[PDB]
């Protein structure tokens, strides 16, 4: 039993660095995509002018 | 009949050592295993990586 306990444990704590490593991941996109929108703010502006 | 328990001690104490013998055999074997198993388990954790 331990030895399967131990089995799930430690692969979910990799699974957790994993997920950790894809927050991050996510993270970075939303910060290109913030930025595609204050470009894209500009671009009303600049439509409008 | 000593004769008879002679022969039944005697030979009894040599198959005591043969068992024990044996008792080690499979204790190395069972190491051999465990080891075995550590390596899965960072089998399973490279899977998962």
């Amino acid at each position: 039993i331990s030895n399967r306990l131990s089995n799930q444990i430690s692969g979910l704590n990799v699974a957790t660095r994993n997920a950790n490593d894809g927050i991050s991941l996510a993270q970075t996109a939303e910060g290109a995509l913030q930025q595609s929108t204050n470009i894209l703010q500009r671009i009303r502006d600049l439509a409008l002018q």
